[PDB]
């Protein structure tokens, strides 16, 4: 169809190797699928690269215009935000993960009783939105149940950004010159709605901070408002309201669809291997049963963690990392000048036959169950679930626990199967990998071990 | 590939004078009915804006994405129109004369070396040299030279034509990634043009202060008869930015339009030798080698018809873009606000239902001594200069410009399609360009009353 462009890039990769140039007219793109070269760009010589095309496109959509900002502004804000995601914060977020997942479970119980089919991708999107809003700026979207102005303003921003997501493979369409004016206006309206909502949250929290008798420190957390926003305001760092709003927006977007896609593809993947569902159930039944998981449970949910590890391998979010050279460099042996637009295919890295045995196989036990958890260091940049180098994910522990909690709880409560006559599960791509027409599943209440024998009348 | 108006012609033959073209969630109304076009363009013009075309043009020209108050232009149009009075147009005939003669000198040289000429390019230079002088008293000398400012004009032109809207999809990578650099490159060219305009304004402001002439409807400083001078002598309170914009508007409006008319006229002439004969016969008789004067204009009847007929077969532009800004009825069909409309002038001009032998180059389809054809005359089946409140203000200027140019060239030279010349095909935008140029063979014409000539052995 209008295939996810990383599929053609995979085929081209098998032929042409870990670095090749894609030419189309007077413009070209470098496609990097070599772990060493990816490590060079992302980590060893990261300072020679910007986010190029992706940054420019994203800035335009978000109202920041066509002038690339000083990169040191973000480096500064990132340094300020990272400490907010400390050990104690992540532990407190586990509770939020549990209750939010339970709300989804309530929705699933209802659908199961009525024997209805569910579209899981949509539901995972609502769940993770509710989580990130609460976690980041202490707001309850309640998108699992409602569709409000701000909820719709978020998805309008999302849909628009994804529609502008860059692909080096030409498609059949009318140029969008005619569309710039109306699209930017519609988006601007949605952004103002979100920003006004954020403004009310900033003000509310500033007030809570002034009235506090708490010393700020690296492990600071007001227990009544443990959000990142609260941490940032208790810091005393001088930041404009515009910048702070922009930061909250960044993490909302970074932390929403990412986890939703990971849950979606994990559950798709689970349908393809019943024996994996078996091991998963066995662990969850033993370790947590019906309990909301706690920080101590995370170490013990080993097989669940690996399932997530393996899902992110087969379906990376995003499947491509965009860069642009801003200085001279050598990629392997190949000299390059400033101005090269580069696509690092995480999809190719993760599924490379040269670096993975049975690359297309869903096998959570390809990394020893009791060994170390796989990461970009571990796997020599053949595995990049959370990126690598200075621009890597800052929500990686947050998101790992979020998804382990969600998977574990759901797998405890329900049996999931591909619905009869459900649409085929195909991919579209952007910031994350979406399904083409949803993930339609049959959900039934699971008969748990140690259930009391039941007898209908 | 094809100029999109070609498929719209075929669709028009099937579906008639008004139909909806659908592609996804968006659609365009294609109007080819003279009555409906008269309704939109004239009778109920107030229910329509220039929609997509205006938005696309505003962006490229540095005016952003919020449409200005339409009343601003209506005000400025009222101020500019009086500048193109009878006395002014007469004085421009001299300029038309001398510029065409300069092209003739270039053509004389090429004939001597037996070189082939690419006429579209040369007509573009000719009309650029004419419009710059007539509008803001500047000599581009593009017929002889290549400067930065000349290149800045064509850089703007090329970009605008590349963004010109087509309702028919093409095969390409979306240009979201290119918005920032394109906007920047153009802005650089625009600044160069604007700085030149600023210097011209200043020179003229001083010349106006030190002159002792009363302003009136027939005002014209004989030393600087340009439109710019008239506007400054008016006393109209207008900002420099606005004035610059007006000069840009007319530069663009009066440049490529005439070039395309000359280009397609000369293409058409190669297709009908008997028309060239009649043309030569008239020109030999009426003006000979003389530069035409205002009095010659009435007498150059067949030349006028050749131009009339060229504009019929190759309208500039081939489509007029509108958008409904109120409710309306198009024929019988009810319409809401927000409809994007393409009036196909190409279809109107070539409709078999309204023209006998519509594809035939026949300057005598309007009786030679009858009235000159116009939008009133032809009941909106003929729109060389548009119609209604947004119609061309340079229509008399341009009609004389082209008659002068055609007449002189046909007096002096024989033109033929060059051997092995590229095929003449069409691309489209604000005007109809050829795909690969109009390569012609040019030889000095043996005129009646030429002294018998004998080359030396
Ligand atoms: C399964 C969930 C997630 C995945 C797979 C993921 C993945 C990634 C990846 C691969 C990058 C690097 C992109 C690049 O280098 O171009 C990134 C960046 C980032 N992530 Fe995540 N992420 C997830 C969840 C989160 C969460 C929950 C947060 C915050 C609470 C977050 C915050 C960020 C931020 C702020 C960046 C930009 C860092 C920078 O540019 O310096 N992410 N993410
Ligand atoms: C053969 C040459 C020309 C042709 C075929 C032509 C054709 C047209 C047409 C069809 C329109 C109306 C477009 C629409 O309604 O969307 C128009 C508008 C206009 N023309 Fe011309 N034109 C020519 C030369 C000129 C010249 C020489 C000038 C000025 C010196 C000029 C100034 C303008 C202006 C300012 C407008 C905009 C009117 C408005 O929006 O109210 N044009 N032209």
């Amino acid at each position: 169809r209008n295939e996810a462009f990383f599929i053609p890039l995979y085929e081209l990769f098998l032929t042409y190797g870990g670095i090749f140039r894609l030419t189309f007219g007077p413009k070209s793109f470098l496609i990097v699928s070599d772990p060493s070269i990816a490590k060079h760009i992302l980590k060893d010589n990261a300072k020679a690269y910007s986010k190029g095309i992706l940054a420019e496109i994203l800035d335009f959509v978000m109202g920041k215009g066509l002038i690339p900002a000083d990169g040191e502004i973000w480096r500064r804000r990132r340094r300020a935000i990272v400490p907010a995601l400390h050990q104690k914060y992540v532990a407190a977020m586990i509770s939020l993960f549990g209750e939010a997942s339970d709300r989804l479970c309530q929705k699933l119980d209802a659908a199961a009783l009525k024997g209805e089919e569910v579209e899981m991708e949509s539901l995972f999107s609502r769940l993770t939105l509710d989580i990130i809003g609460k976690a980041v700026f202490n707001y309850d979207f309640d998108s699992l149940t409602n569709d409000t102005g701000v909820i719709e303003a978020v998805y309008t921003v999302l849909r628009e950004a994804e529609d502008r997501s860059v692909s080096p493979i030409p498609v059949w369409d009318i140029p969008i010159w005619k569309d710039i004016s109306p699209r930017q206006r519609k988006v601007a309206t949605s952004l103002k709605l979100i920003n006004d909502t954020l403004d009310d949250l900033i003000a509310t929290c500033k007030r809570m901070v002034e009235e506090e008798e708490l010393q700020f420190h690296e492990e600071y957390m007001n227990e009544r408002d443990p959000s990142i926003l609260h941490f940032l305001l208790a810091s005393g760092d001088d930041v404009s309201s515009k910048q702070l709003r922009d930061d909250l927006m960044t993490m909302l977007i970074a932390g929403h669809e990412t986890s939703a896609a990971v849950l979606t593809w994990t559950f798709y993947l689970l349908t393809t291997e019943p024996s994996v569902v078996a091991k998963l159930q066995e662990e969850v039944d033993s370790v947590i049963g019906d309990r909301f998981p706690t920080i101590q449970d995370m170490k013990k949910l080993k097989y669940t963690t690996r399932v997530m590890n393996e899902s992110l391998r087969l379906y990376p979010q995003p499947p491509v990392l965009i860069r642009r050279s801003i200085d001279n460099d050598i990629l392997g042996e190949y000299p390059i000048k400033r101005g090269e637009d580069i696509f690092i295919s995480v999809w190719n890295l993760h599924r490379s036959p040269l670096h993975w045995d049975d690359a297309e196989k869903f096998n959570p036990e390809r990394w020893p169950l009791d060994g170390p958890n796989p990461n970009e260091t571990n796997q020599n940049f053949s595995y990049l679930p959370f990126g690598g180098g200075p621009r890597k994910c800052i929500g990686d522990m947050f998101a790992s626990f979020e998804n382990v909690v969600a998977i574990a709880m759901l797998i405890r409560r329900f049996n999931f199967q591909i619905a009869p006559g459900a649409p085929p599960v195909k991919m579209t791509t952007g910031a994350t990998i979406h399904t083409t027409e949803g993930l339609k599943l049959t959900v039934t209440k699971r008969t748990k071990p140690l259930d009391i024998p039941s007898v209908p009348i």
